[PDB]
């Protein structure tokens, strides 16, 4: 079995393949991490195996999601550092997943009633809704184009939180730069229509994300970062015009960082767009699917260091993606949720659980969150 | 079960509201319909149920698929008539619709190797792919712009089509407005940069389809005829600065020919584009098709007459569709593709076998065509 082949991921000594995704869960009451967190990466940590963390917010009006942890303040540091203990009591290795979702938020997650920030003043378009405190759905605000000199703030935001990460005790973080939030609103140019030095050219739409991984770096060491990107994805109106383009871009800058840092990044993280889109019309998926597998190949082979591959993975479908070299490790997100086990049921190739969606970003401590089975 | 309720469309008294959706599926083995198309069709017929065929060749120059039948030769009426035959028996009503592809063709569909015709000189671009004869996908090339009188030849092609449809027992032809195609190269001010009588305002995009439904309606009447119009997707490049008010202003023409000629035509069939709510995805589930109702629901109420909608019905959604008054029929297509037996299995809320796209267009007879299996 390829996903128990172990994988030596810059010091860490990786005993399978199989990692935990990022994943929003809503159960961080007011922001700060709780011990129901604690016990949940707990059921799922694994001797040698890797988590990534929920989004984690960097400042105050950065959520865009209903008690999502933050770790902006020393509080948050506190808290964070007793759930990393008890993963390393485990022998798993953690890193903290640095969130700001831009314009992707919400007047009742803005607590000075700002708008949010983007590269944009266009709103997300009224087919996608934001999860309300109470459960409901809510509409999308218009955001407010940055100016220049904001870009620096927000990038010392994701510095500040990095240090915090290292502070409670994580191995390392990783820079949430896909899904259409706050930094992918500056590489798409379906999003991104400005004209000053970040707008226009593939360069200058790259900056943001440069500068983000170069403050991190010069603060923690490359070695303790790694980069979550999706070129191609239908999320929150994030179109690009030439997602391989886009995509080679970012690897190019994120393969420079590394040649003058003199030290690789952690990893390269980006999600399969799994396209599904136009399946209602006669030609709309001729030749989709051939598309996006070379797109993740050509982002793989370009791109010097550990690959993680993301977006509806099965145990099939992760044995053939490092089989065939497409990728080094396989991270699964909603087969997770469901399954605290997923490494030994993986490993055995027994029954999985299902999900159930409903009890995906309720705040319940242990319905839905803690109290899905192991094997017995 | 509203879907179960009658209608009567026209003279014709439909027994319930699941429509075959036309499908192109490349089984009409060198534009000869086939034995196999009798299978198939009859498989999906039922007492009181309406079916429309494949898009339909009018012509040399209309086609933009492998093997997909015409009508516009003799041989090609007598074969029909045999499966318009074997659907009658069943007691089912059946629309043949009419399909000239315009600029998505290839010269390997072409007479001599001719290039596609069009409102235009602008090919669809790289971002749209052509299923080829050999199973791979090509480049649609450069097409040539026809003029005034070649317009009214390609017209006069829709009328012999129609006429020959009634000469092999259909009950009505549907013409194919949509997606992309001929007509909606006309339509969609993102394709026709013609500064004739034929392009630019509203009215001039108009006049195409205008002409072409005028001409069939002369030819058989209004009774006999469906129109298919699809001003939201923009499939193959074909996007309008504004579709709602391009779908009202094609709504108006209809609403115009109906009191002209005295009689309304048989139906007003849109398809809607549908998003994939995808899972993997943060807000994916989140999110909301009012916007994409709300057009839906204004052609519908602009027009006077039967309204059938399609893309992405589920069982659920086409009960709520007839229930709120949001269409009168519901048509669908990949579900009817691998559930020959579609309409039963609504009527009983039984499961549905799972399409495989795969062979949606492949030239076997049998598999993926006939051997999906009924209830058991
Ligand atoms: C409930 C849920 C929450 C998620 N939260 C995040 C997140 O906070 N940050 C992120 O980068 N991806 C997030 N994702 C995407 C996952 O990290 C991962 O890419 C996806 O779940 C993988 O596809 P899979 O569920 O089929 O395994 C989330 C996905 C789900 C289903
Ligand atoms: C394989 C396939 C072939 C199709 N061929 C045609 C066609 O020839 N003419 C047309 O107007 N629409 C065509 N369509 C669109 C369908 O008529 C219909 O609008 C769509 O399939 C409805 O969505 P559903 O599949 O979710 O039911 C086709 C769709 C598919 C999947």
């Amino acid at each position: 079995n390829p996903l128990f082949s172990p994988y030596k991921m810059g010091k860490f000594n990786l005993s399978h393949r199989v990692v935990l995704a990022p994943m929003t869960r809503c159960r961080a009451l007011n922001n700060i991490p709780q011990a129901a967190l604690g016990e949940y990466y707990e059921q799922r940590a694994t001797a040698g195996g890797f988590l990534i963390t929920e989004g984690t917010m960097i400042s105050p009006t950065s959520a865009g999601f209903p008690h999502v942890p933050g770790i902006f303040t020393k509080e948050q540091v506190r808290e964070w550092k007793k759930i990393v203990d008890v993963v390393h009591a485990k022998g798993a290795v953690i890193f903290c997943q640095l969130w700001h979702v831009g314009r992707a938020s919400h007047e009742v997650y803005q607590p000075a009633g700002a708008a949010p920030i983007s590269s944009t003043e266009k709103p997300i378009s009224n087919r996608w809704r934001i999860l309300m405190p109470d459960g409901t759905h809510g509409i999308y605000p218009k955001p407010r184009a940055i100016g220049t000199y904001e870009i620096s703030q927000v990038v010392e935001d994701y510095r500040r939180s990095a240090l915090n990460a290292i502070e409670a005790g994580f191995d390392g973080i990783e820079i949430h730069g896909a899904h259409g939030y706050l930094i992918d609103q500056f590489l798409k140019d379906g999003i991104n229509d400005r004209t000053d030095e970040y707008g226009g050219s593939l360069a200058n739409r790259c900056k943001f994300i440069t500068q983000v991984v170069q403050a991190v770096v010069s603060a923690i060491g490359a070695d303790r970062v790694g980069v979550r990107v999706s070129p191609a994805i239908d999320h929150l109106d994030a179109m690009d015009s030439n997602p391989l383009s886009l995509g080679l871009a970012v690897v190019e800058r994120l393969n420079k960082i590394q040649l003058h840092s003199g030290s690789k990044l952690a990893y390269l993280h980006v999600t399969q767009p799994r396209y599904v889109a136009y399946g209602q019309t006669e030609a709309g998926r001729l030749g989709s699917e051939e598309e996006e597998a070379r797109l993740m190949r050509t982002l793989r082979n370009a791109y010097q260091g550990t690959f993680i591959c993301s977006g509806g993975y099965t145990r099939e479908l992760g044995i053939e993606a490092v089989a065939q070299g497409d990728a080094d490790l396989v991270s699964y997100g909603r087969l997770f949720i469901s399954n605290p086990d997923l490494v030994m049921r993986i490993k055995l190739n027994a029954p999985l659980n299902k999900p159930n969606r409903k009890t995906f970003y309720t705040q319940d401590p242990v319905v839905g969150y803690t109290d899905y089975p192991f094997l017995q």
